[PDB]
């Protein structure tokens, strides 16, 4: 009863109710997991968002660039879950890439300070979280990060794709570390999901050509997906994360599960 | 209650109690699936083997090279599961590669008749089964085949690796077909499992250098696996198959889940 | 002077003057290679085609399914090139997939006899040729086969994609064998080239939907290619084969060079 | 006469005479290319090193983290090569990863400031160089960066592997940009080369376990390589870079050529 029954799971990256992490949290709760959530900057907001989750979850502040947040995370979570209790699950659902770098908008014009911020938050923070959290994880545990397939360049996502390549590589190293703890580390490569940032982009937040490109990306995904892809539905990805959080992929680590409708297996 | 609760699942490829498919079947049953099994040539044997499964399952003959078996499969399974009932799950756990082709034993010396047999049974039969069975599958359904990662050549497995490359490619096409039915098609790439054939090979069935190579392959796997690999335990793979058979990887098709301890993410 | 100056190179697979192998041969000759050609069934035709090459080349019959052709190849080529002379280069530019299997036309409807023929000629023949020819190759030698990227399923090519997956896998094994001889074995993954068969397909030889699909494949290639792709020009692929035949990729084997305009690095 | 005859080629990353870029430069010169070299911090040293090249080459300072260096590069090179002359070739042979991050030495202990420096110099600088230099490149041009295969985690290289994953991803984006100029952008994934830094590491510069690991990596490479790998010889990689710099891989971009002895195609 419950895929995640009895599992304590930290889920980062809720910012709105359309956040992939919101759905992960909701599905994890539906599946019996006890959550601790982390949020970055707008904690009153995140608290209010997360109140809609089917169960209460302690919400902790984690700015993955901080250091002090990271240093105290583990302490703050064992406090939230009770001393002598450890994490079974950690969800990294964190990403960010500044400007220009990202849409439209010339790849070449992103200053390294921005790329570096993006990679910090989007890639390196995966190692950071695993470092902060593996000491309070149980054998049989699972770390899952949110990915998208960056093995081919694409329009618009630019430096964010680079950040995901870095992340996928970080993941395979976290796996090496996580393994000593009996902990899996895996990524879920999602197809495009109409998250608030994503609808803003397709709406022209980042320029016409950025939005046009993402819309094209979305349509081609779905077409390519042998089972289709619904970008308005984060649930198939929430669930895939949960499958990774579960004991049902026990021999899978340093790996990437594609929750993308199979689009990446296809070409056309 | 039960990952696979209420699911009707055909599981091929039980030949002994150390068959990966035996474990898949056992775990599937533990998880509430109702099975139909297929067996190839030694049905009295397979019946006797499968009696040890936690639940009875109708056993059907399927020689995947036959044609008549394939043509009548679907009819025979709807008979076994009851008219108006369809499959939710199909497990292809079938492989075979003759001689020389396979260990030791020169790759170049395998006649095409043997390679072709191997690919028939090991790769093409995946399309065959999906063809025979998709007409009696439910939307939300899942086809899983047993794979090993053939993206790099290795000693000993030779033509069988080629057969797995062909299979992985067949899988991505079955996905296209399966998708029209709302059915996923995926592969599980397992690490080496001490199946009876495999212990025979490491014992020198196919020559000293074949066995030496597989033993080396086994050790390097485990070392590479950030979570280790236990070749004597098919369970982590049974379970991964079940995860694919479940509704917990709903956005994954034409794909390969590596139940290999993460060895393939590693290098060294 | 001449990329391939002083190199003896066997080039298979000329059937017309729009054959990729015709261009390979022409470019190889322009680059100073001395060729031996093999042709399959229509040798008077192939002789007449190959007369247009900038230099004469002995033409040998090689039906890669034969066995006797294979057994006598090596003898027939050392005869053509002079005893005490060996091959430096071997070009496999051979492929074939029967019906239905290939366009339109249901993947599931290709009988294994056809798939097996396709894989024989398209994949296994790569091992066959390397087996026949490595005994008459020089250290520093190079075997190149013609590939297309089958890592993702696509419309229309179906079983031929499977055949290319098998081939890529065969290639990595031939590399292991070739290596003992100081010989590289590599594949060139070409984008779509308007070869006579290919224009026939886009013209509806294999049905409307087959042709529509290939045309779509062609356009998307070119769009995806950061340097574009001209399907009417086999030359960039001829040249890439030559680069592999040369001493300029000396540390590359079991590998695939994508002469595809970079389309495969792109997504969209 | 000369693979690179008449080509103007910028080659970065000479620091010693065992630098991969030194060999690239030497082979490029042997092949008729006219070089402009860039060097980072020790220009008197680099000048003295580069005096041993078979031909004189203007040496320009390029600290790829600078910005002003980048902004003025293009101007400084057109000055070195003569107004109305453009680059045909650009070689990025630049990498760096600080401490701990790199050997031994816990992956988790590298502060982001160090990782970010590493990625700046090792990955982002590839975009930087392409940005600075594409405006002074000729159609038919070629940008080549030095890579190693980071698709699997490995001991010791840690954050540097991540940096290479980022680089490979950067490369596929530079390809998109380079393409508008008729310029290819590709990476060469080299096996391990006993460069001065590398011998220092295997000598214990970074700790015993770092050196042990690299030595193991080196041996396994060579064993895996169907044509062997000689880590003391950068020439097969110099040459592969040259092949990319040449017109002989005209349809290859956003891509990675493995000059690794085929080790990456192998497993074991
Ligand atoms: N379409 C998508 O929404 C998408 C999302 N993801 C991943 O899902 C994860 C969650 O993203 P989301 O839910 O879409 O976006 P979101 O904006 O809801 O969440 C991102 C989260 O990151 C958090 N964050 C930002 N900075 C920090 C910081 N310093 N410290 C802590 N937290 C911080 C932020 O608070 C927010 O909660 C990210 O890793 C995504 O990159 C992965 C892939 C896709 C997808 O982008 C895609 C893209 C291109 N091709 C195919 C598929
Ligand atoms: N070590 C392993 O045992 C191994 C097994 N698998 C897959 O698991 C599946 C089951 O294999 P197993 O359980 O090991 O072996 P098994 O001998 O128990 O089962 C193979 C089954 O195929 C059946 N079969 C043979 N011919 C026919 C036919 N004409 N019609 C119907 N059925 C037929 C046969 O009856 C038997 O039940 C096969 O696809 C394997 O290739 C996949 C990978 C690995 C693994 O090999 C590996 C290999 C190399 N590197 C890494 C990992
Ligand atoms: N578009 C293309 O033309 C294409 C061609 N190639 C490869 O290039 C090689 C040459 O093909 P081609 O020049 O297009 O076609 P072709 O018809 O000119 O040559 C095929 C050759 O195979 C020969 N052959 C057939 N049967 C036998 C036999 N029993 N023994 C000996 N020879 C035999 C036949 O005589 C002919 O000379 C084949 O391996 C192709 O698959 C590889 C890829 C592509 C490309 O197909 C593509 C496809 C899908 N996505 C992307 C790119
Ligand atoms: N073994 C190797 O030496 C190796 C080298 N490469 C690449 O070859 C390229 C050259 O490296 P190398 O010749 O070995 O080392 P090197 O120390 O000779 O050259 C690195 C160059 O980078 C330069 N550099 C550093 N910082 C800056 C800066 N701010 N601005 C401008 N230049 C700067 C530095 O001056 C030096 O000339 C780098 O991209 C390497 O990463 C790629 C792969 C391998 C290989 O590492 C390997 C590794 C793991 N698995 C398999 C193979």
């Amino acid at each position: 009863t419950g895929l995640l029954d009895g599992k304590r799971i930290l889920v980062s990256g809720i910012i709105t109710d359309s956040s992939v992490a919101f759905h992960i949290a909701r599905v994890a709760q539906e599946q019996g997991a006890q959550l601790v959530l982390t949020g970055f900057d707008r904690l009153r907001l995140i608290q209010r968002i997360t109140d809609r989750l089917p169960a209460k979850a302690p919400l902790l502040e984690l700015d993955v660039q901080n250091e002090e947040h990271l240093a105290s995370l583990a302490g703050r979570v064992t406090e939230a879950i009770g001393a002598g209790n450890k994490l079974d699950g950690v969800v990294h659902s964190i990403g960010f890439m500044p400007q220009t770098g990202m849409g439209i908008n010339p790849f070449f014009d992103a200053p390294y300070a921005d790329v570096s911020k993006g990679i910090h938050i989007s890639a390196y923070s995966y190692a950071s979280m695993a470092k902060a959290l593996l000491p309070i994880m149980n054998p049989g545990g699972s770390i899952v990060g949110m990915d998208f397939d960056p093995s081919r360049a694409m329009p618009a996502y630019n430096w964010m794709t680079v950040a995901k390549s870095a992340l996928e590589s970080v993941n395979r190293f976290v796996a090496r570390e996580a393994g000593k703890y009996g902990v899996r580390s895996n990524l879920v490569a999602a197809g495009p999901i109409r998250t608030l940032a994503m609808s803003a982009i397709v709406g022209g937040a980042l320029g016409e050509e950025a939005g046009a490109q993402i819309q094209l990306l979305e349509e081609g995904w779905d077409q390519r997906a042998p089972i289709g892809w619904n970008m308005k539905d984060a649930t198939p990805v929430a669930k895939t994360v949960c499958a990774l959080l579960s004991d049902w992929l026990p021999a899978t680590t340093g790996d990437i599960i594609y929750a993308d409708g199979g689009a990446h297996t296809q070409l056309l």
